[PDB]
């Protein structure tokens, strides 16, 4: 009944209990859990619960751009907008207008390659971190550049460069967005990085894009032509930096200062986007959220969330899990002791999780003092952040299996299981995959969880690929998460087989196969 | 009930006791200092106890910019922002468009080089002065660059430059913001000088740095590619300065004005950046406040902190001592005569401290009179610097230990000590520290404390290195601080010895190895 | 109770005594010298008793702008900002452009010295005129350049200039500040004047230093890179005045048109510059007070004082002596019959006063009436000037004795002073100051006192250098005042002695070594 700020929603109704139905407020009381609301958490001592350009009450009510993604209606995840550049194909040419010779690659693009390209993994999981260490830390605001179709030539003998003249490089690209908010004035420059040695900046400018990028999009929409880089003329090269591209470095392509407009629905009618802009929110966002990042093999996600500060008990901010901020900033389903995605479930064991040197520290001095040891129990704090990986391959044994091929000596009938049945090891448990289903020159991570409830069983693993190898692995009573990484080549080579040997009573469950990075080749 | 300022504050609670809690003041009754409340001391003749364009309850409640750190809410701290500029590689190439012959260096930029650079040591410290004197002080606005991979070779060898004609010079830059301020509209004019002569300077402008820059944070958000000087074009050098770059000298980057504004909430909405300047309160702060700079081996800070002119009883202003300075201006907890950080201890004999040749004199008038012998419980006057130099390798004997490898003969089982344990000594002392941890061409100080209550029990202390030496310290019946000097070389050599024996009966304690300085290579 | 002005005190306490506590005027009774309370007098006709825009009570109470120097906060002292301009490096360039003959020299600016450049001394100093008598007047905006680093060499064969065109300049300069008040936006206009010819004007404008230059404190913050006239640009030079810097004449520099904003607090918040001018203040100041100008070794100062006309009994303005008028317009420490700063003395008879010839002539128009025969109890008058010159090294065989060399045939046992006691004389006097401190090509005045207790006792005096003068002295019954006058040659030059041979009767005191102007160099 009280009020503080401007907003129509009372300071006792800002905190344990929130409900907004027909543009009123409304206390939860837990009846309507399943028709269609979800439970908010905002400050009361501030108008403003996060950095971006909105009160807490039009966020909570819809009234603002329908161009913004529906995961921001919550009042702890704000429309944070990041530009991003993706290259596709390359054309090498020897003149500088546009006869000379020409020649063309296709390439894949990596999001979250820089991110995890610095992660060692080790061979046991001390206590319950279950997670690794990176050395480097990004965002999806750079992307990573993959030659597929790389048979074994030289880029010189194709160009015929002798003692002092290069090329010049030209190419086409596409600018995506992942986040939950769109930029009107779009005006993005982007650096052309080549092992450290920058070699020029493209700035677009604004009639050439459009006056919108709605979030989720592209220019380029699904599959059209891609934006080249000819209609800021045309790119140079040395004879230093070829050999570099040829042997073992990659393009990076990252964008570095990114600047636009927005909407704020005005009295009368529809949108304006004249006197505001993009230019004040970054560090207002920046300084009092974490970062989650999501990267299914299909397309990726970021949010921000705002968190909680230890050593100031007067902001009564919300304080979240780490759990609860995955739900309410990614969206999501709360099944019995689950949270699902809308086809890929959401747990501690089934993903990976990534964290930097001060997350991994903070959660290491922070698993102390609890009982249970899980990793989402694990109170939420200002200036970290996570990733979290997707793996291309999962399998339960459950309803649940996405493997192309099917497994040997599977027997379900099991009940000691971390989440339902597992599989009753006797003997050799056998898979193999082809090379076809696998991209090729890539890092892949295969991961499980074993239980022993004997003194000194053992089972052997082997992982045959163009590095084969056979492990050892010792269980006990309690669950052991083991993780292995192999190296992929080219499509002309064997498939690869994943096999393991034991004694007869031991218990698996939760296989996993994820791809992290790829690996230079020889050329 | 009474009332001075245009403030909230009482005047009767202003000196001696202050509290904000819920938006409202309460006095301080000395029972709620370990649930994260803290007192704080103001003036009561004006609104501004710093220069800051911000009251002293507004700063102190937390209704201001979030992006400021949060122990600038202290009132007796004002904000300040400080743009730093440095190399990270260097290129030299021929041609003004860009063939020809190009070399390239990788360099490292450091914070403090020139402040300690004229700082000489010697073998004992007289009276309870426990601190050195610079013959010139710079703030950390001024960065060095210190070249690493330089094997044996002239810059003209790989250039080719006869009598007059010279080639071009460009460098990849950063930009850094070391302080409890941001700013918006950033305009950094930077001179780039060879030890005098300045061969050009550089105007940032708005559209290569972009309209943000975060405290703490630098222009390239964490790691990404360092920005080039290719989009006021470049810049030229002559064959006069060549040689001498490459006999002693090195590239020095000091920016002279910098120009932006400062953000604040309006009367009703978001934030306003428009109507503000960044160049109205240098001078007013400047004017009113000290300086005290600390210096970890991973990040610098500053701060302006004021004081009370002692020669003017009506200037009723709070007043200081040195201690308590630092810990009202970084933020620190205080243990039993403890100073720490997260992890880094600070203390009046733990690290090195660097004052100008006034505020040497002012503490050799005001030590005398004091009946402890301390430096730390002094009065604070105006105009004058601190710095605080934390050493790369330290140890007391104690819980806190870093150091790469471990002493020998150690028996902690003691009590007599400054800080609890002490080193008791029957044999030798020894450690071989080696140089793949350590910073090649740099000058070390090693310094300790040593205690001795009998005659003439003399030890003596060899360091061996590039430069090495032998010495001999006679003990006294009080506490005394050994300091000493030694320099090193490129990392393909030995290990550094240090060796300290004695006649059995002395106590040593807090050794610390830290760093001063580069040395010029010979080239 | 009755009031005039538009100040809250009243008439009464405007005479005869000023004190000010809780922003409240009381009255002086004599008890509270001891505790930092200082004595006003002001006008009672006029709201600003001064000519800077302040009023009494605002100037007096402290709520004005902080960066204003203790000094001004009496009423008595105006606020007046004066910006000088330094040379330190003069180089020559044969191009427009930046290619060619450069030479590079090192060079010491002047600031008093034109002032005090034509000065002539006298044997005796008749009556109580213990002063000397000068040729023209300056202030500290004219400087001059003495080029120090330069061996037997002419400047043209440097640059080989035959017959018709010369090269172009260029320096390196630094802007200074010495008065009670800053100015923000600063408008300097220079002109680099040589022998009466005007070579070229230089316009710096707003963005060459920006709105910020606090007094005291030079734009190269302390140590920096000078400011080279790169960043309107280039200066020519024929084959006329290139011969005549070689013989006698010294580049010199004066600025003529400078204009600025002064700071004022807002009724509410912040402070204003922008609707301001310093040119509708300028003649307030300069056509009612007097000039100020003190020189030390260090650091000069300038400041304007209000005096009171005699041939004006309508005028009921503070009528002031020039001990009292030094003492407010500087801050003093009064000892018994002496005036302090922190460690340097001032005095009649411990410093160098310089007059012009109408104040001379009205000082010895003053001088036959008063029954005491000191010169600091004089009355001031609108429009006269005083200079006083600190003598680089002075004794009086007292507390202050800063010689690096000692004396010969030292005997203080001796009460007959001025101050203290006397040197006693049997034999003997020698010193013999050395080269590692004078500065080259100077030219240097040494001062003394003496009496006899003798009829007819004179003495014999030696100054030996490279330009040696013996003398024969006569002194009389009371203190006699003598002055010499040397000049110095380069380092390859011997030691400096001075030697005074008396009978053994005959007392010195007061012996004080000064420098006046430079000379000029056969080169
Ligand atoms: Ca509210
Ligand atoms: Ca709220
Ligand atoms: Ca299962
Ligand atoms: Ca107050
Ligand atoms: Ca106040
Ligand atoms: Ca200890
Ligand atoms: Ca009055
Ligand atoms: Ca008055
Ligand atoms: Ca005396």
């Amino acid at each position: 009944d009280l009020d503080t700020d401007n907003d129509n929603i009372p300071d006792s109704y800002e905190r344990n209990g929130y409900t907004i139905k027909d543009l009123i407020a409304v206390k939860w009381e837990d009846s309507f859990a399943e028709q269609g609301y979800k439970k908010y958490v905002s400050n009361y001592l501030e108008s403003n619960t996060a950095g971006d350009p909105y009160t807490d009450y039009e966020k909570a009510s819809g009234s603002f751009d329908k161009a913004i993604k529906t995961e921001a209606r919550d009042p702890l995840v704000a429309a944070y907008p990041i530009v991003g550049v993706g290259m596709e194909k390359l054309i090498i040419s020897t003149n500088e207008h546009a006869q000379g010779k020409t020649v063309s690659r296709a390439t894949t693009n990596s999001k979250t390659e820089s991110n995890t390209a610095g992660v060692s993994v080790n061979v046991g999981y001390q206590n319950g971190f279950t997670a690794n260490v990176t050395t480097n830390y990004s965002h999806t605001t750079d992307n990573s550049t993959a030659v597929q179709d790389s048979n074994g030539e030289s880029w010189n003998t194709g160009l015929s460069i002798n003692k002092g003249e290069s090329a010049y490089i030209n190419a086409n690209v596409r600018y995506y967005n992942t986040g939950t908010a769109p930029m009107y004035k779009v005006t993005p420059t982007t650096n052309l990085v080549l092992d450290g040695d920058t070699l020029s900046t493209i700035k677009a400018q604004e009639n050439q894009i459009g006056n919108n990028l709605s979030p989720g999009d592209t220019y380029p929409k699904k599959g059209l032509s891609p934006l080249a880089l000819n209609t800021s003329r045309l790119i140079p090269i040395n004879y230093d930096q070829l050999k570099k591209l040829d042997a073992g470095k990659q393009i990076k392509l990252e964008t570095t200062q990114v600047s636009g407009n927005f909407g704020t629905k005005n009295s009368s009618g529809q949108i304006v986007t004249e006197g505001n802009s993009w230019s004040d929110y970054i560090s207002q966002i920046d300084s009092i959220s974490a970062s989650i990042i999501l990267d299914t093999e299909n397309e990726s996600y970021e949010r921000r969330v705002t968190a909680k500060n230890l050593q100031d008990p007067e902001d009564k901010t919300p304080e979240l899990t780490i759990g609860e901020a995955i739900e309410k900033a990614f969206g999501a389903t709360k099944k019995d002791g689950l949270l699902y995605f809308n086809d890929i479930p959401i747990d501690e064991s089934c993903v990976e999780l990534i964290f930097d040197d001060n997350t991994a520290n903070k959660i290491k001095d922070s698993l102390k003092t609890l009982s249970d040891k899980k990793i989402y129990n694990v109170k939420l704090e200002r200036g970290m952040n996570i990733l979290i990986k997707t793996p291309t391959y999962f399998t339960n044994f459950d309803d649940y299996n996405n493997y192309p091929s099917t497994w040997s000596n599977v027997n379900t009938t099991n009940q000691d299981g971390l989440q339902g049945s597992a599989n009753k090891l006797n003997g050799e448990t056998k898979i193999k995959i082809p090379m076809s289903e696998l991209k090729p020159y890539k890092r892949y991570v295969f991961s499980g969880y074993s239980k022993d409830p004997l003194t000194s069983n053992s089972i052997i693993v082997k992982i045959k690929a163009k590095e084969e190898k056979t492990d050892y692995l010792v269980p006990e009573q309690g669950y052991t998460k083991f993780s292995y990484e192999f190296e992929t080549t080219e499509k002309d080579s064997s498939n690869i087989e994943i096999t393991l040997i034991g004694s007869g009573t031991t218990y698996l469950d939760n296989l996993s196969i994820t791809e992290l990075n790829s690996t230079p080749e020889i050329l």
